[PDB]
């Protein structure tokens, strides 16, 4: 019994011998090497103390992965990995100077916040493999329990360490890549809230020196690159959003889309599929007619699953005999996929009088809005507005109001249509809830279009909070709404004046073929609305 | 004991064909045209790939509309054997883990 | 060898050695040691017990670090290391005076209340490396559990002690300097409010015997500088805010933040990113435009962001070899941080 | 070992001196004639019986009124040892009965406990913030505090560990609580409600005269001749700074003027500081109170 426990112990010592264990921690495990002494091969408590050592043996001390400092491989790495995100790109080349400067390894917290599919996960695997690191990931949303972010007490049967902790064994390194997911969809808990573990995990001062709940000794988390990946900043926590650097993922358009399905998306569903290029054949036109039809969000998330069903089928197609060789045609494309599943781009074509298009901005993506004017009834006038709208939506309508019935007075004084009816104001698609003050400016233009009896000027789409002398407020989402405007086919759009640095962030090819108009006043927005 | 009745190097024929898989799972079960195209197409893409682990298959739905049922049909379609890693409850040691 | 019992009493027993223990608590652990040399090794009762024995031991009971009572020594720390701050600065020169004609150590309860990001934590290391004192830091934001706070019976399987039994443990002294984060947002527990222990830590007069569940015996917590960390006073409990000295930590005009940004931010972010002064250079209207069109905030924490991301994307320039030297101008920042962010101060130039 | 440490029929030599417990009282609070009553009431039932007794009281008041540091006066007064427990925020049953013996490393509740370091079964227990007890869904202290706070059934009350009965009467229980709603109605009958009322200005004066400012003058080490605060200074600060129930405003205040004066003769400034009301808004800061009415005249 003894000589097989010093076996044990023998192998080991060998093992935390090449480690640079801290001072704190080698006195740790010489009193956990006495315990296993004295204690039989047949105890229980044997088990636990055996396990927790080898744990504490099999976590690297001192340990660090052979980091890449060259600029020009890191980058051709980087662009070969994926498409666009020259935003990250770049903060990523920036990472890897300003450790050359330092000479040493360092860590920072990012965060990585946009549509989803648009590629916040993927990216954080190219940028370990170019930055020759090693790659973890972890979700946070939805989750309650703070015990599973730095495991459970050693006395504990059935305990184990935390995902960090558990991080280190796998990766068996110091200086790992750490991707959180879905750090906006954290909520707070009865039972426990972590968002203080995560404030002190994105915190430098505080990651410095680490507890667990296991190991129950301090650990070195500095120096390693958090990345964590969210949909929207503002249900991000205030405390945490401050300790982490926000970077912008935007959604792409159609062009971009064919671009990314092209190079990286039919060869990556081809080859797990096992296919060649040569035996399935996916023509631009079919993935264009993918996107158009079949798909309708910003990112490639659906266009993935699509691509891959169609592989799918090819491979089922030449096992069964059909044929050799399989050529997804837009002919045959309903033999792999059906009928479109979006046949209409907008929901209206033409917009009657009282209709104005409108831009919205989401977790989801960009998207299009309509507002719908009619009257309700053939002293005073009223304003019914229906939809699932919120407390902002439903007040920045009666600032709309307020402005529009003032607004008629100095233009057509004998026009008494917002005044003397009853008119209600309609959004469609009532099942979606609604909020925000975006469509303010909406919300006028459609009004007076009503009382006027005029359409809006086709193709023309408009956001903006308006205040209640006319004064045109800027709206977030710029980026959002452009993307969905274009997918719309729209020709001239309208924005604020404060938002112009937004919308020229934008790539060239995005803006360009967009008759864009920055106002501060709705006077301005009268004129592009109706020319004549 | 338990270690020589490990078998190594022990394993029965699979994948036999796909037209008798086929056959197979529409004898097993009624209806599920559907799920029926997919479990083909699995097959398909295992034969090409050669791999038996391509990926994982999860059914979701209304309970009592036989998922279970279908793995059980599916071994016997390409020759594999059948067994079910039923959790009711969720413990570290007690199922996987084991002892000693 | 064949001493087992032995070496695990005689290495307990040195503990105590250097300590001033107080007479009801070597009285326990004269009982808890008997009853070691009674019991079996292998029985899993001996576990908790030496567990126990080992909590015990770990406390430093009469250990006081050497305190700073130089008040020209003190002063010219603080000053260094934060610009502005005179409210606190000066609570903590009276400290040192009091301290001087007590003729020994004092702990006092302390909060600092404010906006984000104006030093309020920061300052906590640089009052404990004048004091000469221990440093520790933690948080109860959304602490909704009282058994952290106290601990739990020896009995229970696990039986964390409390956080400050912990501080005393590393810190090995009886003078550290306990900075409790986020006390204005702490959980409101719907089954039970933990503040009520809190009030049992920061009441001056209980902290002379301060009750544990798992030591169970009183625990000496006088003596200690107890800094809390809040933004708004309305939301601390009231019986806590009777016990705390409220301090307030206001904002920075656009003078004061060009202050702090020249002489603390800058050369702080330029030794994070490594690099010289004379390899990247910010003039001062470059960090007057970052502040006046880039940062609307009461504090300098997004300023702090701001200043890095120039300095980062000066380093790559550095690096790629683009430019020998980056010096940043009001024409060219633009290829730095981008266009200005607040374009405006107010709506209206004209009211109608 | 823990039946035998019990202290069975042990009993402190108590004081039944009326005119020497009316003197120890006096010398750590002012005022408080209700609870300084009720306990002379105590000690002249206590020498009319011959023999010790034990009662179960209850003080309740605003907060930093005094409750908590007159519980410590009281024993003193009563020669009684003093054991504090706490239960604010607490929900932990076994902590107050006890644990099996058959669990492992089983310990007896927290009273049985007390009366083993006490080394008598006539100690004074203090029970602080009674009100604020935590009635979760974990467990519910407040129901076994019944048998721990019932006049009739403590003289056989029985711990999970001891499994034996123990005459829990002779001991003089005393609870501190804010408020009186949230405790349980069969906790509250069973207790007797003494109710510790709020210092008006004029006896603010009087506490922060004989009883605040020597104990501050003590804590900072500053002599009177040092620095002096003379009684129309105290009373401006009461009157605009310190207008709550309580004296713990009041405490820091006084404690502040005389920070700011101990500063200024350790540096240099001034060998004797003089506090005059001119020179208070500079010790202490601004006024919080100024104005009593918004209308001089009403319309
Ligand atoms: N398509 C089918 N063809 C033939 N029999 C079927 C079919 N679907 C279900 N059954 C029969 O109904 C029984 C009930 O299905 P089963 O118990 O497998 O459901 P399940 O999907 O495992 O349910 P649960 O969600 O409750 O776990 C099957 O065992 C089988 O006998
Ligand atoms: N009459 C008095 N004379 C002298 N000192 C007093 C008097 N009343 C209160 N104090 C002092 O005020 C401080 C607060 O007293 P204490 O802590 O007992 O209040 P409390 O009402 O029991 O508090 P809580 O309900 O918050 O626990 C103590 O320092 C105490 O000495
Ligand atoms: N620019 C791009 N270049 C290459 N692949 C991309 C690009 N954008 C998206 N993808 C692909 O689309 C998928 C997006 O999924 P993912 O980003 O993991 O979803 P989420 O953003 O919700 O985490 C990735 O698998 C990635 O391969
Ligand atoms: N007057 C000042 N002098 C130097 N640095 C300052 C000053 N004010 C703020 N800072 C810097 O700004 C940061 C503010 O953080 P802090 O306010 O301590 O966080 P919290 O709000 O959580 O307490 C600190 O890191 C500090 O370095
Ligand atoms: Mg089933
Ligand atoms: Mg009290």
């Amino acid at each position: 019994e003894k000589d097989d426990k010093d076996a044990i112990e023998e192998k080991f010592r060998e093992r935390l011998k090449e480690l640079v264990v801290p001072k704190h921690v080698m006195d740790v495990v010489d009193e956990e090497l006495s315990k296993l002494g004295l204690l039989d091969n047949h105890s229980s408590e044997f088990n636990v103390t055996r396990n927790y050592l080898d744990w504490l043996t099999s976590i690297p001390w001192g340990k660090y992965s052979n980091e890449n400092l060259d600029l020009a491989r890191a980058q051709a790495v980087l662009e070969e990995d994926h498409y666009g995100m020259e935003d990250v790109k770049k903060r990523i080349l920036e990472f890897i100077a300003v450790s050359q400067l330092r000479g040493s390894t360092q860590g920072k917290i990012l965060c990585f916040y946009g549509p989803p599919g648009v590629g916040k996960t993927s990216i954080a695997r190219s940028i370990a493999r170019a930055l020759n690191r090693e790659y973890f990931r972890f979700s946070v949303g939805g989750m309650t329990d703070v015990a599973e972010i730095k495991g459970h007490r050693r006395t504990y049967v059935g305990a184990m360490p935390g995902k960090i902790i558990q991080c280190l064994k796998k990766t068996k390194t110091e200086n790992p890549l750490i991707l959180i997911d879905e750090v906006d969809k954290i909520g707070r808990g009865y039972q426990g809230d972590p968002s203080s573990a995560l404030l002190e995990l994105l915190d430098p001062e505080q990651n410095a020196n680490f507890l667990d709940h296991y190991l129950d000794v301090p650990v070195d988390l500095s120096k390693v690159l958090f990345i964590c990946t969210a949909n929207v900043t503002d249900t991000i926590p205030e405390p945490l959003r401050d300790r982490m650097e926000m970077i912008n993922v935007s959604g792409y358009v159609a062009q971009e889309k064919l671009a990314i399905a092209e190079r990286y998306l039919v060869p990556q569903a081809r080859a797990l599929c096992g296919l060649d290029e040569s035996k399935a054949k996916l023509s631009s036109d079919v993935l264009t007619l993918l996107i158009k039809q079949y798909c309708r969000e910003s990112g490639v998330r659906n266009l993935q699953k699509q691509v891959e069903k169609v592989l799918r089928k090819s491979a089922y197609k030449i096992v069964s005999g059909e044929a050799e060789s399989v050529e997804v045609t837009p002919e045959n494309l309903q033999d792999f996929v059906g009928k479109p599943v979006f046949t209409v781009e907008r929901m209206y074509d033409v917009t009657p009088p009282g209709v104005v298009m409108g831009l919205a901005w989401t977790a989801m993506g960009g998207s299009t809005l309509f507002v719908e004017t009619s009257l309700r009834r053939p002293k005073d006038g009223s304003l019914e507005v229906t939809g699932q709208l919120g407390e902002v939506m439903k007040e920045s309508a009666r600032i709309a109001y307020t402005f529009a019935r003032a607004f008629l007075m100095q233009h057509a004084p004998a026009n008494d249509y917002l005044v003397t009816s009853h008119i209600h104001l309609h959004v469609p698609e009532g099942a979606t809830p609604k909020d925000g003050p975006s469509a303010g400016c909406t919300i006028v233009t459609a009004l007076l279009s009503l009382a006027m009896g005029r359409p809006v000027r086709q193709n023309l789409a408009m956001t903006g909070e308006v205040s209640l002398t006319g004064k045109i407020l800027p709206v977030g989402g710029i980026k959002e709404a452009t993307i969905a405007a274009k997918r719309a086919g729209v020709t001239c759009i309208v924005l604020p004046a404060e938002n112009k640095k937004d919308f020229y962030d934008l790539a060239a090819f995005i803006t360009e073929g967009l008759e864009v108009h920055f106002v501060e006043h709705y006077r301005e927005i009268f004129d592009i609305a109706f020319p004549d």
